[PDB]
């Protein structure tokens, strides 16, 4: 791979979004590795509807505001034929009944890639896919609290991830062969967590919170 990359230079990454108070995390996460690959394919970014994943996606088993998976959310827009537009399907942070209308879809996929769970793969498809979904342990009081640098935990757990979150890229910190090492993650709590909504994840370090434990991008 390149020894760094950043997928917002190229156009592939929305703003900072806020999932508010519900447990839509894996939702956030889907609709920006979808909005990565739909302009892979296209040019055009569009924001995708998280609400439209939040009331739609049950019956590939999500649960809405109590949790879900970014696969699951990548079956849906298979089976459903389509997502629609943030614009035409806003976030309202509490689950609702379906209003999926065609009319208003910008995106679709045939399903997902699944990424052998290792740091060496998840960097090589960062660098050739675009944005990344994966899953983190973020239970800890230091993410949330997290202000700048590279973040490591010693609590952290490879195996135990509870928040969906995007890669967007990777490089490093200092002179290279310190091997001060990140991940580059787009959040979405909001661009007043972290650095304006990102966090820099450490790299290279066995898995560090299992970021490439459950890693994975829908194939459009
Ligand atoms: C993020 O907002 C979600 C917070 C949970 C506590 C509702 N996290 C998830 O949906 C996670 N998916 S899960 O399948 O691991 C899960 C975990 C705990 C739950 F209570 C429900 C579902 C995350 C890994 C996407």
């Amino acid at each position: 791979a390149p020894r760094s990359v950043d997928w917002r230079e190229k156009g592939y990454v929305t703003p900072v979004k806020n999932q508010g108070q519900c447990g839509s995390c894996w939702a956030f996460s889907a609709t920006g590795a979808l909005e990565g690959q739909m302009f892979r394919k296209t040019g055009r970014l569009i924001s995708l509807s998280e609400q439209n994943l939040v009331d739609c996606s049950g019956p590939q088993g999500n649960e809405g505001c109590n949790g879900g998976l970014m696969d699951y959310a990548f079956q849906y827009v298979q089976d459903n034929g389509g997502l629609d537009s943030e614009e035409s399907y806003p976030y309202e942070a509490t689950e609702e009944s379906c209003k999926y209308n065609p009319k208003y879809s910008v995106a679709n996929d045939a399903g997902f890639v699944d990424i052998p769970k290792q740091e060496k793969a998840l960097m090589k498809a960062v660098a050739t896919v675009g944005p990344i979904s994966v899953a983190i342990d973020a239970g800890h009081e230091s993410f949330l609290f997290y202000k700048e640098g590279i973040y490591f935990e010693p609590d952290c757990s490879s195996e135990d991830m509870d928040h969906g979150v995007l890669v967007v890229g990777y490089g490093f910190e200092s002179t290279e062969s310190d091997n001060n090492k990140y991940w580059l993650v787009k959040n979405s709590w909001g661009e007043e967590w972290g650095m304006g909504g990102y966090v820099k994840m450490a790299k290279d370090r066995r898995n560090h919170c299992g970021i490439a434990s459950a890693a994975s991008y829908p194939t459009v």
